């Protein structure tokens, strides 16, 4: 099995990239091949101006088509997912997530941000995801020194491990 | 009175920009000052990588600060507003629409697209807009020309004029 990870932060490193490095490690340990992407793998002018001839878009799309699941992480901005992430999602084929399991992750610093934990759901449903797991919310305080190795407070670590085990099981269903 | 218009399409010209050009013609006639922006006015690197020193961002935010209202138009992609528009909205200050009236416009080709006519509402609410008008949907099939001067079907023209009159009344 094959999983795409996608960080949707405007910056790298980010809290999103820390969550997804952990996810990649856990999935690799389960013998899952991981295709690891972030927004800095794309040219901004191709994302902002919807250039379907983008080589990174075509490469990502080829790899996504082969993947059984997607783990996607975004900071919460203005009560929703990041526009930066959405620029890439908007350029995917219309049924790009058909037959795939999706685990959404969100990061932010306030209760208002926590209310946006499932803001990607309509977008992922529009992309025809087969199964959309409950979104995991990582408060900014729970991701420790995201510039270096993945490091989480125990509350977040437990929730992330739980979600990743649910995701792994869903890949088999 | 001052109004900002903001086209949220990845391409220019677009159906969105044509709606806003129509609005600009009307507001010109009503002696409302209009500052018109599109996403091609920004450096894409600044929007995608959230670079707040962006000069165009500074000018846009200063013009928005002095504006009484905002007309914002987006194509509908994946059941929501465009990500390209949202990249710019994400860089605005926390209460950037405080005290302002907003008219949201959306374009698309199917009824699924129509269902996202109010998709911007949570974002505009997060920006503390004083009054968010009901969203107006323009079907692609009723935009006859968006490259030259805007040309719309009579029904779309009537509906846009009605919404723009509502917007003008709200400003006053």
């Amino acid at each position: 099995m094959r999983v795409i990870t996608l960080a949707g932060s405007p910056r790298f490193p980010s809290r999103s990239s820390s969550l997804l490095e952990y996810a990649r490690e856990k999935l690799n340990g389960l013998d899952v091949e991981v295709y690891h992407w972030n927004l800095q793998n794309f040219a901004p002018e191709d994302l902002l101006y919807a250039r379907f001839d983008s080589p990174a878009l075509k490469t990502f799309t080829e790899q996504l088509q082969q993947a059984d699941g997607l783990i996607v992480a975004t900071p919460v901005y203005k009560a929703a997912y990041s526009g930066a992430l959405k620029t890439l999602l908007d350029l995917l084929p219309e049924r790009a997530l058909q037959g795939k399991v999706v685990l959404p992750l969100a990061t932010g610093g306030t209760v208002a941000h926590l209310l946006a934990v499932d803001a990607l759901k309509p977008v992922l449903s529009a992309l025809k995801a087969q199964e959309i797991l409950h979104g995991v919310f990582a408060d900014d305080s729970q991701v420790i020194d995201y510039h270096h190795r993945p490091q989480f407070t125990p509350n977040l670590q437990t929730r992330l491990d739980t979600a990743l085990e649910t995701f792994w099981q869903a890949l088999h269903r």
